[PDB]
């Protein structure tokens, strides 16, 4: 449980969603993150996987405002603290907005993988995974924006699927967060993406896992990773 309470881009502070307070006042700021109704701190798990709410987060919609990055610059997203039971990977999308990421229509969007880390190390079971990483980093992840990709508006889905219930069907816990960015640079690739509702089956091998075992490699679950 946890969410993004800060989004540092090439050294920029961007406030998150405070997913904790703004629900409850009369009105919050804008922001780049998308609102949700994650009051819980919570999770789409795989009852959830072929609705809107694994797309950016139960009910979320397009943050007000949207952040300029420089060509291949950084976005670091400052978690709140992220337990360590919550094994699992780290996966970050971006999707085309086609014009302001504020008006985009989220079931529309179509998402490529830009970066995703899984399990790391699993001498001693349940291991070390990239949640862990991201703990020992501060409770933060960097993405790197890809140099090739065509500049414009996109949404950076950022998310953390724990896995310390995945043993049972619709067990895994998904965490995603959304934010707007303005992509720069002088790439013109326009890679295949894949609907938010069409990431995720119940039944993959990432998925549907039992982590408390010696693994010999883990699949990171959704499509194949953008190069
Ligand atoms: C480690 O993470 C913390 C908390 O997530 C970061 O704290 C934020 O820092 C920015 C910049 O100073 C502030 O504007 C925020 O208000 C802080 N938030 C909280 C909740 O404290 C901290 O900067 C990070 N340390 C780094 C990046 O070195
Ligand atoms: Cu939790
Ligand atoms: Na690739």
């Amino acid at each position: 449980h946890g969410f993004v309470q800060n989004i540092v881009i090439d050294g920029k502070n961007y406030g998150g969603y405070l997913v904790n307070q703004y629900p409850y006042m009369s009105n919050p700021p804008e922001v780049i993150a998308w609102s949700t109704t994650a009051t819980d701190l919570g999770f789409v798990d795989g009852t959830g996987y072929q609705t809107p709410d694994i797309i950016c987060h139960r009910g979320a919609k397009p943050g007000a405002l949207t952040a300029p990055v420089s060509p291949g610059g950084t976005v670091e997203l400052q978690w709140t603290p992220w337990p360590d039971s919550h094994h699992g990977p780290v996966i970050n999308y971006l999707a085309p907005c086609n014009g302001d990421c504020s008006t985009v229509d989220k079931t529309q969007l179509e998402f490529f993988k830009i970066a995703e880390s899984g399990l790391i190390n699993d001498d001693n079971p349940p291991g070390i995974w990239a949640s862990d990483n991201l703990i020992a980093a501060n409770n933060s992840w960097t993405v790197t924006i890809p140099t090739t990709i065509a500049p414009g508006n996109y949404v950076l889905r950022h998310e953390i699927i724990a896995l310390h219930s995945a043993q049972n069907q619709d067990g895994a816990q998904n965490y995603p967060q959304c934010i707007n960015l303005q992509v720069t640079g002088g790439g013109s690739d326009n890679p295949a993406g894949t609907l938010g509702t069409a990431l995720y089956h119940d039944t993959d091998p990432g998925i549907l896992i039992n982590i408390y075992q010696k693994l010999s490699s883990y699949i990171i679950p959704g499509p194949p990773l953008y190069t």
